[PDB]
C-alpha cells in the first residue's frame, strides 16, 4: 500500500551522510561499529516488515521490528524506557532502533539465503528497486528457470504484483506466460524487467478515487485484463483467457507467443 515509509524516514535522515558513531547492542555486532565510522547508507531497501539498511561498505543492517521494534530519528545529542538496540549517528542526525530482537548484519552472499528474505522480493513500488536490480534477480539461479505466468504472481520474487498487472506487464512485451528468463535475448530481458516497474507504477501512480469511473476514464487502461471477447489494439485478435486456474490468466493469442 504505503507502509513503506518507514524506509523513507530513514533514508530522509541519514542517507549519503558519513555515519560519526555507530553502536550496537548485541555483543555479536560490536565487530562492525568501527569498521562503519566513514560509511554512510546508500538506502534502505524494504522486505515485506523488514528493513534492509544498505552500507558504502557492501554491509547491510537487517531488522525486524515484530511487534515493538520502533525506529526514531533525533538530532546528534538528543539522547526512554524502551531499550535502545541501535545508534546509526551523523553530524546532525541520528536514528536509533528501540525494542527490536530481529537484529542482523549481513553480507551479501547471505542476502538471498536468509529465511525470511527469501520469502518476500523487493517491492515494485520501491523507488531504490532499479530495472537493472530487476533483471539480476530475473536471472538469477533461483528465478531463471520460472515460467512467468507463476512467478508474476509469486511475492517471493517481487511484492506488489497482482493478477492484473501480470497479464498487462506480459502484454507489453508480447509474451505468453510459459516463458522463463532463460528464454530471453538481452533485449527482451530489459523489455520486461522495465515493464515489471512501469506498468505497475503507472497503475499506482494514476489510480481514481472510487465510482469516478462512473465519470471519467483512468488515465491506465488494461489492454487485456478483464477483455476477453474484445479486440487487441494491437493487431485486432480476440483476447482469449484460462479457466482452469489459479488467477484468470489474460492474453492475445495473435501477439503474444
Ligand atoms: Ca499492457
Ligand atoms: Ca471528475
Ligand atoms: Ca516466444
Ligand atoms: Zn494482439
Amino acid at each position: 500500500p504505503e507502509i513503506r515509509r518507514a524506509a523513507d524516514n530513514l533514508e530522509a535522515a541519514i542517507k549519503g551522510k558519513p555515519l560519526t558513531d555507530v553502536w550496537f547492542a548485541f555483543p555479536q555486532l560490536k565487530t562492525y561499529q568501527s569498521q562503519l565510522i566513514g560509511q554512510h547508507v546508500t538506502h534502505v531497501e524494504t522486505r515485506g516488515k523488514a528493513l534492509l539498511t544498505h552500507f558504502s561498505n557492501d554491509l547491510t543492517l537487517y531488522s525486524h521490528n515484530q511487534l515493538y521494534g520502533v525506529w526514531r530519528v533525533v538530532d546528534t545529542g538528543e539522547e526512554t524506557t524502551r531499550v535502545l538496540r541501535v545508534k546509526l549517528q551523523t553530524a546532525d542526525k541520528t536514528i536509533l532502533l528501540y525494542s527490536a530482537s530481529d537484529i542482523e548484519m549481513l553480507r551479501p552472499e547471505q542476502l538471498t539465503t536468509h529465511p525470511f528474505l527469501q520469502r518476500v522480493g523487493p517491492d515494485v513500488l520501491d523507488p531504490n528497486l532499479t530495472p537493472e536490480v530487476v533483471k539480476e534477480r530475473l536471472l538469477s539461479p533461483r528465478f531463471r528457470n520460472r515460467q512467468f505466468a507463476g512467478l508474476l504472481l509469486d511475492q517471493a520474487f517481487l511484492a506488489g504484483l497482482g493478477n492484473y498487472l501480470r497479464v498487462e506487464i506480459l502484454w507489453q512485451v508480447g509474451l505468453t506466460g510459459n516463458h522463463k528468463a532463460k528464454d530471453l535475448n538481452a533485449a527482451q530481458l530489459d523489455a520486461l524487467a522495465h515493464a515489471l516497474l512501469e506498468i505497475p507504477r503507472f497503475s499506482y501512480a494514476t489510480r481514481g478515487q472510487v465510482d469516478e469511473n462512473k465519470h471519467h476514464g483512468a488515465l491506465f487502461r488494461f489492454k487485456v485484463f478483464h477483455r476477453d471477447g474484445e479486440p487487441c489494439e494491437r493487431c485486432g485478435s480476440i483476447i482469449e483467457k484460462t479457466t482452469l486456474s489459479s488467477r484468470p490468466f489474460y492474453w492475445c493469442p495473435g501477439c503474444q507467443h
